[PDB]
């Protein structure tokens, strides 16, 4: 198996989230990667359905911070 | 001042990066908060040409790894 994201080799999968889990469609985590990348993230793939740990810790920690920033800038345009 | 992300108090301008610089244009902070972010960062903005040490730790970051992902689909994308 391989990172979805890096594309490096998924050691057995207790490093790794599901992007998806049987019976798919609506992950969160999807929903996130498809706000932050270029690409497509769906239920077949040829490549992988698995996210490294590494990969997502990263997506996570920046989104958190993104979603911050889009509160501040919400307020700001909304206040007088 | 004010962070332009965050809007939170900029403190003196030693915590904080210069988005742009007098007779500005052409930024590299401004292209990669481009990438990232759904506003625009110009020259002008009402709002602030700064953005906190804070703040850009997280975009750089995130913007480094962003980078390290794009190359990996790339060489995925064009190999056998
Ligand atoms: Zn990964
Ligand atoms: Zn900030």
């Amino acid at each position: 198996d391989i990172c979805r994201l890096c594309l490096r080799g998924v050691s057995g999968a207790q490093m790794c989230l599901q992007i998806f889990d049987v019976d798919s469609g609506e992950s969160k985590v999807a929903e996130v990667l498809r706000q932050h990348f270029w690409f497509e993230v769906l239920p077949n793939d040829e490549i992988s359905k698995v996210i490294c740990n590494v990969c997502w810790t990263q997506v996570s920690e920046f989104h958190q911070f993104y979603v911050s920033i889009q509160e501040a800038q919400v307020i700001y345009a909304t206040t007088s």
